[PDB]
């Protein structure tokens, strides 16, 4: 097995290299490294820490990933509002679907195709008095219906 | 649309291995909670990583305390958020391990007896009563200590 480091080390240094450039610092932590799959994939530059990255046209993008194998639905935000709403209301989202470390597939919704939800949580907040939705979900189904398969 | 992708399509089987390697060890995702590196550390010692107190055993059942650092964003192990006697109590019983990163890669692992560390021990005790019976906040043991006193094991 050490005999395995030696041979899948500097490979995995030239993986880290890559990261770098792209704006990854440790590929280790925080998913580092199945980020930059997706960036690499779709061309995309990423945002500092609301908007996720940003294309080369300077369309910024909310990114959202998730373990196929884990869950069935993509998070959104803990206390959704009308003012996070109004913010997801303005950009593209890009969905990722990975499978352990792989990238499987990767989808795109225009604004159009996520109303659905917006004006759904919306009369939602409204209707229960002000109450924040704990991050409701999107599910995946809805996202392979609606959505272009970017990979 | 990078053509950086082909760079990764072409890293990615070793990638790959390396999580397989990974999960043989223990190691549920390499990319989370600095899993690429641990494995770098267990490969190298040749220690079991124990779930989730005591953070690894050796094939004679001897358990490890397992510190680490990256060398570049700190120069001192973290220890406890709430040390008081009993967490002494039970960090005296076994070796230590710290391992040191610089970036994702391993820089030099360190072993250190109980008897290396009850310097420290002491010293925390008695400042856990004089204090008044207070939880120490994380005291630290500077890299330059665990140098000086540890076998250096790689
Ligand atoms: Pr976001
Ligand atoms: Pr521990």
């Amino acid at each position: 097995d050490l005999n395995k480091l030696l041979e899948l080390w500097p490979h995995i240094q030239e993986y880290q290299d890559l990261a770098l450039k792209h704006g990854i610092n440790d590929i280790f932590q925080d998913n580092g490294g199945k980020l930059l799959q997706v960036l690499l994939i779709t061309g995309l530059t990423v945002l500092p820490g609301g908007n996720d990255a940003v294309d080369n046209a300077g369309q910024e993008y909310e990114l959202k990933s998730i373990n196929i194998d884990l869950t069935k639905g993509f998070s959104t935000h803990h206390h959704m509002n009308p003012v996070i709403i109004a913010k997801y209301r303005q950009v593209p989202w890009i969905f990722a679907i990975y499978r352990g470390i792989a990238i499987e597939a990767i989808y795109r919704l225009e604004p159009k195709d996520l109303e659905f939800y917006y004006d759904k949580w919306e009369r939602k907040w409204y209707s229960d008095g002000h109450k924040d939705i704990n991050n409701p979900k999107i599910p995946v189904k809805y996202v392979m219906e609606h959505g272009t398969k970017i990979y």
